[PDB]
């Protein structure tokens, strides 16, 4: 829409209080001029049609408990957009400065949120399993880092490709919660994960057995199920990235942590410059240790525990 950028104020999914930049041309919509081609949220009104439309407010007041999911759509797509701006260097998803769109109320009782390929769409849960997806900003992140994959490496979306490009969501999912400093830990989803339920969420990135997810090779799973297991196998480099980054030992191999800066770095230079559609896991390994061997030195700490981690994992 054209017309006065602003800023209004609301209440997101978890009942806290923030301010958005909207855009004032009669109505005020959730349209953010102020980080690259705009950050575009709308209502997708319960059905499954998209995008649905822009969504607007009389008012610039967003305290409406329907509003709530809006406002952390486009208040968490304007954090992962600084994140990547700020800490990587990178404009938007495909380096350009894209617009980056968003529809909330998708469906109705949908448990889940995605990148569609074109744009981002989230389910408001059942009330029981999930609460309004966009509450998590490590389930925003996560999304919204899939947009990255896709315009860089290309991971295909199955077998352990797919399994590492869930893996790297998960880890920048993870240091955008990190970055944001919202209550950041090494789970994913919990914020919004079964509100009856405290101390769990989907899956854990520091124990990924804790949801029965392998965090060893030799505990891969190889069916068919999950596209080849792309949500479960993802353990395996989750439990890898983890260790480089806070250390430990692990099936006796002992780890020393580098840090989640060094670990960003490294995981964002393999993925922009190394990662091909097809690569799996030794190849990441491959990857990582370039990376790291670019960055730091072949004769490193950071090489040798991104060697570490891997051997701890069992990736040769
Ligand atoms: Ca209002
Ligand atoms: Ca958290
Ligand atoms: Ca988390
Ligand atoms: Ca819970
Ligand atoms: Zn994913």
């Amino acid at each position: 829409i054209t017309g006065t950028s602003t800023v209004g104020v609301g209440r997101g999914v978890l009942g806290d209080q923030k301010n958005i930049n909207t855009t004032y041309s009669t109505y005020y919509y959730l349209q953010d001029n102020t980080r690259g081609d705009g950050i575009f949220t709308y209502d997708a009104k319960y059905r499954t049609t998209l995008p649905g439309s822009l969504w607007a407010d009389a008012d610039n007041q967003f305290f409406a408990s329907y509003d709530a999911p809006a406002v952390d759509a486009h208040y968490y797509a304007g954090v992962t957009y600084d994140y990547y701006k700020n800490v990587h260097n990178r404009l938007s998803y495909d380096g350009n400065n894209a617009a980056i769109r968003s529809s909330v109320h998708y469906s109705q009782g949908y448990n889940n949120a995605f990148w569609n390929g074109s744009e981002m769409v989230y389910g408001d849960g059942d009330g029981q399993t999930f609460i309004p997806l966009s509450g998590g900003i490590d389930v925003v992140a996560h999304e919204l880092t899939h947009a990255v994959t896709d315009y860089t490496a290309g991971l295909i979306y199955q077998n352990e490709s797919g399994a590492i490009n869930e893996a790297i969501s998960d880890i920048f999912g993870t240091l955008v919660e990190f970055y944001a400093n919202k209550n950041p830990d090494w789970e994913i989803g919990e914020d919004v994960y079964t509100p009856g339920i405290s101390g769990d969420s989907l899956r854990s990135m520091s124990d990924p057995a804790k949801y029965g997810d392998p965090d060893h090779y030799s505990k891969r799973y190889t069916g068919t199920q999950d596209n080849g297991g792309v949500h479960i196998n993802s353990g395996i480099i989750n439990k890898a990235a983890y260790l480089i980054s806070q250390g430990g030992t692990h099936y006796g191999v002992s780890v020393v942590g580098i840090g989640r800066d060094k670990l960003g770095k490294i995981f964002y230079r393999a993925l922009t410059q190394y990662l091909t559609p097809t690569s799996n896991f030794s190849q990441l390994r491959a990857a990582a240790v370039q990376s790291a061997t670019d960055l730091y030195g072949s004769t490193s700490q950071e090489v040798a525990s991104v060697k570490q981690a891997f051997d701890a994992v069992g990736v040769k």
